[PDB]
């Protein structure tokens, strides 16, 4: 089909990429969304926020088996497990996680057996992480109700991230799903030894700004944490994601909820992008004139951070149009993909 004159590349080939921040959920939902990830990505960091959370290495082991049981037979995918940090997580769990071979990070969520009320409670365990090389993956927002929602990431940098890296200068840290110029600049310019600081960037925070939440009506399927920010912030994230700087790498934060949990009086946070993540990223990188940067960001830098080999497999994105389904089903339960119903411009071959 002849391109218009203004219409860079018809395909893009790259080493098989990985998803360094993923929610696979459990049971029927897991069965439905895992194949979407496994088509696109060789490995993913599987987040631990089940109900109840995955706080122990044995829990992670059992969750890993459930994921492998749901992996359709032709597909190759390795789940890289995580623990949910809590006030009561002991150093002993850190050591058994490191030794298990299948736990690749410990996640810190804002708020004692189910989460962290004060990070000062976790000192000995952070020490063990530093000793063992277990990275801390951080959802970097304060919860302080006197702080405007849009400021909570910037405030976390000053209140928590800076003291953390000062107090544990050998601890490997990933600033998850950064959304602001503040965070991008923080990571980009930080004095850090190689491999000590990384950050993940979602497809949705590259493509949208907060106006998307309110176009023509309130749009719960576009609602996630951290929330979409001002356009100025989105521009900064695109600049970071297309920079070639080895500290930034791909994490979808694909976070599915049933449609009926999104379209209610108190809609759950999370965008579902595992069906079409690579295609969304391809759109963003294409718009930026930087498709030649997608490989580094998607395929190399997160593997490098986590000490895992770069893939010997090649995959190919084709600039062909396709109409996204409005709904994908978890048994009888529908999940709306971000942009479901719309026609996007790339398809993974
Ligand atoms: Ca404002
Ligand atoms: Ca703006
Ligand atoms: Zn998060
Ligand atoms: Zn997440």
């Amino acid at each position: 089909p002849p391109m218009t004159a203004s219409n860079s590349p018809a395909t893009l080939s790259l080493a098989r990429p990985d998803d360094w921040h993923l929610h696979l959920r459990d049971g029927d939902m897991l069965a439905a969304v895992l194949p979407h990830t496994a088509r696109q990505f060789g490995r993913a960091i599987v987040m631990p926020n089940l109900k109840p959370p995955v706080t122990t290495t044995a829990q992670a082991q059992a969750y890993r088996e459930r994921i492998l049981a749901a992996l359709p037979a032709g597909m190759t995918f390795e789940p890289l497990m995580t623990l949910y940090l809590t006030d009561n997580t002991p150093p002993d769990e850190i050591r058994r996680a490191r030794e298990s071979g299948f736990v690749h990070g410990v996640k810190l969520y804002p708020a004692s057996d189910h989460g962290v009320t004060d990070l000062a409670k976790c000192a000995k365990t952070l020490e063990a992480m530093q000793e063992t090389g277990m990275p801390l993956l951080v959802h970097g927002e304060v919860t302080d109700a006197s702080i405007d929602l849009f400021d909570r990431e910037k405030v976390f940098i000053d209140r928590v991230m800076t003291p953390l890296r000062r107090d544990f200068p050998g601890l490997k840290v990933v600033f998850e799903h950064i959304t602001t110029k503040d965070a991008a600049d923080y990571v980009r310019d930080a004095d850090a030894a190689p491999g000590l600081l990384g950050a993940t960037i979602t497809a949705h925070h590259l493509l949208y700004n907060r106006n998307a939440l309110f176009v023509g009506g309130i749009r719960p399927h576009y609602y996630c944490l951290p929330v979409l920010k001002r356009e100025t912030h989105r521009v900064a994230l695109v600049e970071a994601a297309t920079s070639g700087n080895p500290r930034f790498f791909l994490g979808t934060d694909s976070a599915p909820h049933a449609r009926d949990a999104k379209e209610t009086a108190c809609g759950c946070a999370g965008c579902y992008t595992a069906l079409h993540a690579l295609e969304l990223y391809a759109e963003a990188f294409d718009t930026a004139g930087a498709l030649d940067k997608l490989e580094g960001f998607a395929s190399f830098f997160g593997a490098d951070f986590y000490g895992l080999p770069r893939s010997a497999e090649t995959v190919t994105l084709r600039r062909e149009p396709w109409e996204l389904p409005r709904e994908i089903f978890a048994g009888e339960t529908p999940v709306v993909p971000l942009r479901g119903g719309e026609t996007i411009g790339w398809k993974l071959a």
